[PDB]
């Protein structure tokens, strides 16, 4: 019969942040350049803007320290007002023998009266081919990263509010 | 004057193991392609040996899950007798504007009387160029991934003793 078949797998996490949405959101997508370095500085090594100037259509580039090679971030939703970010990966993503077309990466800060905010967190993982085989390791693996960017400079900034 | 000079940079790091030399040993010289998967499920997602036989001169290679790449380790000695392993990386491994030459991983596996065994750690950055510039977090960057590989796989060989 010769369909076109395309899987889209989300993985969800969220958590409580003691940073207020504003603050968090203002360090991982208008300061990164100099706050994913200092929140990851074993890890991240650079992390700089290749072309446009922050919003959607943006191109930002990771470079990791050590023999771990960089990934290009290509920026596509940004919204201060509601302290929202997407982005997407495209090159190197193929996840053991299954090939993916992309990798979305989302989250979205909610103000919380008790703590700071609500940080939620998406990965989606969009598949290429025929058939589809993936491991629970390997879709806890991108969100538990993606998260663990956000917590790592949630905890740097609570401990440097000089930025 | 037109000197040649190179820079070696050692970084040294020890622990008490409750594994014994031999195990842990086995586990990552000679099951490696078994255990550094199961050790680290999120990170390491395949570790393989491309050339030779598991001696010296043999070529393996660690993919990495997600957008991180993949690297080949060049062995370079194996001494089961010791429990020594030494293997050098040569590719993608310029820290920040500081290019290298190679970057060389040892262990030596001690055992000792009150738990399993000493860990001793080392790696040595080779640099390429006429001048140096290597800061604390890049030097300690290697050393602690090394030896958390190295520990990852303790972990996972204590509460799988099967292996
Ligand atoms: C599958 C997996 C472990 C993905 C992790 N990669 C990433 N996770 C989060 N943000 C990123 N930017 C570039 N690469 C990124
Ligand atoms: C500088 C740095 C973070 C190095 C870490 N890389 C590695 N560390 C330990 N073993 C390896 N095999 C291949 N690459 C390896
Ligand atoms: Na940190
Ligand atoms: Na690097
Ligand atoms: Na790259
Ligand atoms: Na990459
Ligand atoms: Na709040
Ligand atoms: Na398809
Ligand atoms: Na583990
Ligand atoms: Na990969
Ligand atoms: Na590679
Ligand atoms: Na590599
Ligand atoms: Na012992
Ligand atoms: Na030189």
């Amino acid at each position: 019969i010769d369909p076109f078949t395309m899987g889209v797998i989300t993985s969800e996490s969220e958590y409580v942040s003691s940073l207020s949405a504003e603050k968090l959101y203002r360090g991982i997508v208008e300061d990164g350049n100099i706050i994913y370095p200092k929140a990851l500085p074993r890890f991240i090594e650079k992390a700089e803007t290749l072309e446009g100037d922050g919003g959607p259509g943006t191109i930002k580039k990771l470079t990791f320290v050590g023999d771990f090679g960089s990934t290009k971030q290509h920026i596509d939703m940004v919204d201060r007002e509601n302290c929202a970010y997407t982005y997407s990966v495209y090159e190197g993503i193929a996840l053991s023998d299954q090939p993916l077309e992309k990798i979305v990466f989302e989250f979205k800060l909610v103000p919380t009266p008790e703590e700071g905010c609500i940080v939620k967190s998406t990965t989606k993982y969009y598949t290429k081919g025929d058939d589809i085989e993936l491991s629970k390791d390997y879709l806890e693996a991108g969100i538990e990263r993606f998260e663990g960017f956000t917590k790592a400079v949630e905890s740097f900034l609570l401990a440097n509010p000089d930025y």
